[PDB]
């Protein structure tokens, strides 16, 4: 874990425009997340997650000029691409992307706000189900779904899942959380900012895995 | 196609030279995508893994790791405490049980093994293979991870289709030809196995 609160994202310009560049940056330190649950069943997970920066950053990296906003990729690969555009390129990696990035925000939200089974404190499934159900359970089949709830067992404790996000430090649980939060502020913007571009540019597609 | 990158037939001391066991096994992570379906990925993805680590290993010294018992020999003596959950002989560990997933299912479909009431399934095939290559190595959260994804296995038809590909083949020509393969394919296995049972160097740990 690299440390979320030094690496945080940048501030919305009054255009709402998100520079491509910094944004993958920013993002590349955030599939560690996933090594924090403490189990090798989502590994699959930090592999997908990865897999898309990794396709938006070779594919910005072609041109960081013509690719300089988020925004621009849309643009320019749908010239590229034509029809078969938005299932294509970095337009349909950032797509799902954006569906792993909201996960981790509503997830962590969920764990800031303070959001819990009163019955069981020490568990994170709720907070988990939670955002699986507002990022990724709409584009899931009937297989994925069932594989979703068998992974939610192996889940950490709360405890030691946050003990594994604050590893280097010697902070607290409140104090990671603090750090945690402040993070949330500017991801929570440019996830909403990169929803509301997809369905402003009708690049937001339905299909299921 | 499996059927034409045949595994060498074995010598009679019964070592498996390195190199050509890797480009033999190399052609066989495309099995998985026979199945047609997004969720054998992660599956595919673990397998090329071993191969790579092992292709590694055997690249920083080819002399050394000419056999894959010369592998087990060296790192044994080069990691004591940690031997043989380290190196190759790990990634091995795992890639021959995997080998083995693939060898006794399609030596299943090549037998008949079928359910009669669901001819034109393939869920008993994978299952056996699953049950005696790999489930004994899995915590009961993975093994349900496994009966979900089984829902993702094809219809017969599609599969045997899939292996045949490019040839004008029958579904039993096709058959035919995995059978050849699975001569040379199981009795390589079979000796890994033994390696690792003379070498103390298997596990038994689940994930
Ligand atoms: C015997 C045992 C063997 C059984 C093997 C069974 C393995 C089955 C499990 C597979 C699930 C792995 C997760 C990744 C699934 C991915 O398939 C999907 C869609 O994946 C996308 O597909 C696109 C094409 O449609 C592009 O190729 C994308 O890529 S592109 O770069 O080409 O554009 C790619 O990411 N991603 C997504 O569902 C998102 C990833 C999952 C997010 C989950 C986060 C929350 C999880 C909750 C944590 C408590
Ligand atoms: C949206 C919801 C999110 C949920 C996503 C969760 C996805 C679930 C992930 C589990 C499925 C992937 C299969 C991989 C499981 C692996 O954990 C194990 C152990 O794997 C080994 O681990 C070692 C360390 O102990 C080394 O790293 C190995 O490697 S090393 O090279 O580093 O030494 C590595 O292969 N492999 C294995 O269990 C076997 C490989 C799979 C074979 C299965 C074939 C059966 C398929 C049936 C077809 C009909």
């Amino acid at each position: 874990m690299a440390l979320l609160a030094e690496h945080l994202l940048k501030p919305l310009p009054a255009d709402k425009q998100i520079e491509t560049g910094p944004f993958l940056e920013a993002v590349s330190h955030l599939p560690p997340f996933f090594d924090c649950l403490g189990s090798p069943v989502f590994t699959p997970i930090k592999a997908d997650i990865s897999g898309n920066i990794t396709k938006i950053k070779a594919v910005y990296d072609t041109n960081p000029a013509k690719f300089r906003t988020l925004q621009n990729i849309l643009e320019v690969e749908k010239e590229m691409y034509g029809a078969e555009w938005p299932k294509v390129g970095a337009t349909l990696a950032l797509m799902w992307l954006k569906r792993g990035l909201r996960f981790i925000q509503v997830f962590l939200q969920s764990i800031c706000d303070g959001e819990r089974d009163e019955n069981h404190p020490n568990l994170i499934r709720v907070n988990a189900t939670k955002a699986y159900e507002m990022a990724l359970k709409k584009y899931h089949g009937w297989i994925v779904q069932k594989i979703f709830q068998a992974a939610l067992y192996a889940a950490p404790y709360k405890s030691d899942f946050l003990k594994a996000l604050s590893k280097g430090q010697n902070v607290t649980e409140e104090e990671c959380l603090e750090k945690i939060r402040l993070f949330l502020v500017n991801y929570t913007a440019t996830i909403d900012v990169i929803y509301e571009m997809y369905t402003q540019m009708n690049a937001e597609l339905n299909y299921k895995v």
